[PDB]
């Protein structure tokens, strides 16, 4: 490949000494730059910009422009968008051109020409009195009638999860494993192998910070949005080759606040995991572009585990960043769920089997009996409901299958009130009675417990 | 003027989520955003110095700068703050006139003994957050509030504790060697979900004592007596459970 920087030229005419690398400059001059002899080459480039409601206000920022060099802008719109305010200014604000409006009221066109040794230029366009406008701008070309702005650097990013090790309902918050890559590029960052003799420079153990403020150039730092106090970091580590492509690498153990998590349906829940990557820097600095999976996203497992994964995403956009301007983010989204045999085994068939014999005494005609195993059924079911207690969070609102056991229980305890009144009907001596009530409460029943069931999916899952 | 005056800090606070509440010890726990501006003409500098319209400083407390820069700054503390207090996107930023602006994302627990449990569960209480300045008010004093979001934020899904109204106010409040030191207090009242205790526990209670209550109309006494004998125990299961 070729090679790229900044070089020192020494020439000597009948002065030995220059080969030693050390000659002074002495005599008269002999030899001078070649490009000067003929016209300053011409730089040109064509922008398309919006002007949104919000965004009414746009600034860009120009390479460094050398003594005796011009600048030439000029703006023109799309379409019946009204012509907008254009200015220049330098790097600190000061005023050096101001547009001018064509005779044919069209467009709007500025020029300056650079007096100190390097100017720093900003163009700014505002409407602020969809509107879509083209600007044109070039460098010793005036023939704009008939690349120039600094570009922002591109970063990779990739994300790897290793293992969900734990979640909390009550604080809403969760801890995950994982791996983290950046990869960039940064001709700032290149050396020369022959002073060091080797092809890669690391550092360790040390964040993205710390090396930015050893080095003293400006690196992509960045931080976890929802991070619940430290991280856990290992094999922390930044090389850089020569040509100035640098790469990071982590391994980390994190708690992140979720507080978008919803225990409503309870079971039958469905939460949604997101890991939120935010650079720490303003978009026209550094930038994300691409998504590398240098992994699976998620990884398996041997074993069962308490969350099952149905779905993941990943995606990058563009969030509003403190003193203005705009910050990258990289949002991974994993979909999970319950295992639902679980609860169906472990809860539902024996709460089933409990109801099932509160029901079946009915049949009976010794009304004594009935009303001894209404009261032992009640007590069996007080004691499998504290029994399960352990499967069921304490939150401070209702779920579905507290809803559940509370109607289950209120039944069961109206089972004995009925069966009380059936023994004094046949105590005093009216069978038929206690017979009707018990057809009525044999046929109404299940249909009550049914009636229920469809309320609750009717007003929790659709 | 004649007469030296005291530098004007605008303030602001916002809450997003209360993260805890501890009955026994008497703290609770919140997380939220906080906002500091101010204005001072010995900050500015000389943009031709630096090539810059902004000078920032990043993940450094106000006295750690002030000690930094040799200069007076408005610094601050949480008047009922328990240990240490966990922060993110700490910022400080100055521009060339002398506007400087303050903001940090914080996590911390505050003490709160004015709690009163007696009603329980029909109580109702106050979560207080006291940011008190820690310098004279002849230096710095809390002059206006800025609502820059939402002072107290909504959440997906049902909260243990029910937001009912807010408030926030400015006062003054001696300070150590004498004179007196800035206050901004912010105030939520909040209550339980009746619903759920209801539910879970008077009902059933009720249907309890309806049984024990509708056993005197029999004529069996030995009926009667098994049961009543039966339903203390139930009464004592749910009571435990
Ligand atoms: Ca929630
Ligand atoms: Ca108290």
């Amino acid at each position: 490949t070729y090679t790229t920087g900044s070089f020192q030229l020494i020439l000597g005419l009948n002065a030995p000494q220059v080969i030693s690398g050390e000659g002074e400059p002495e005599g008269e001059v002999f030899a001078s730059l070649a490009s000067l002899e003929i016209k300053p080459e011409a730089h040109v480039q064509e922008l398309e910009i919006r002007l949104d409601k919000d965004t009414r206000y746009l600034t860009q920022h120009t390479r460094n422009l050398q003594p005796g060099d011009t600048f030439h802008a000029l703006v023109e719109p799309i379409g019946e968008a009204p012509l907008p305010r254009l200015r220049l200014t330098d790097s600190g604000g000061k005023p050096l051109a101001f547009g001018l409006i064509d005779q044919p009221g069209e467009s709007v066109e500025l020029n300056y020409t650079c007096d100190q040794d390097i100017c720093e230029l900003v163009v700014h366009v505002d409407g602020t009195d969809e509107a879509v406008y083209r600007l044109l701008v070039g460098i010793n070309a005036p023939n704009l009638r008939e690349s120039v702005f600094l570009e922002s650097d591109l970063v990779t990013v990739g994300l790897a999860v290793d293992q969900i090790v734990g979640v909390d309902q009550r604080s809403e918050n969760f801890s995950v494993v994982g791996t983290l890559k950046l990869s960039w590029h940064d001709p700032k960052l290149g050396f020369s192998p022959d002073q060091c003799g080797c092809t890669v420079k690391s550092f360790e153990d040390a964040s993205i910070r710390a090396v930015a403020g050893e080095i003293n150039l400006p690196l992509p730092s960045f931080s976890f949005y929802n991070q619940q106090g430290n991280r856990w970091s290992q094999n922390q580590v930044i090389f850089v080759t020569p040509d100035g492509r640098a790469s990071y690498f982590e391994r980390f153990t994190v708690t992140l606040q979720a507080p978008d998590f919803d225990f409503l349906a309870y079971p039958f829940d469905r939460q949604k995991f997101s890991i939120k990557v935010d650079l720490a820097v303003p978009t026209n600095m550094f930038i994300f572009n691409e998504i590398e999976r240098f992994q699976q996203v998620v990884g398996d497992q041997l074993g069962e585990e308490e969350w099952v994964v149905t779905s993941y995403s990943q995606e990058i956009t563009e969030v509003p960043f403190e003193r203005g301007s705009t910050n990258s983010r990289f949002t991974t989204t994993l979909l999970v769920k319950r295992n639902l045999e679980y609860y169906i085994l472990r809860i539902f068939v024996p709460l089933f089997l409990i109801i099932s014999v509160s029901w079946v005494i009915f049949f009976l005609k010794d009304y004594g009996r009935q009303l001894e195993v209404a009261s032992g059924n009640l007590l069996v079911f007080v004691a499998f409901n504290f029994t399960i207690s352990g499967d069921l969070p304490r939150l401070g609102y209702l779920t579905v299958l507290d809803r559940f056991m509370i109607v289950s229980f209120c039944l069961t305890a109206i089972v004995v009130l009925i069966s009380v009144c059936q023994k004094r009907l046949g105590a005093v001596g009216k069978q038929a009675v206690a017979a009707q009530i018990d057809t009525w409460v044999l046929v109404i029943y299940p249909l009550v417990y049914s009636l229920y069931i469809i309320w609750v999916y009717l007003r929790f899952f659709t």
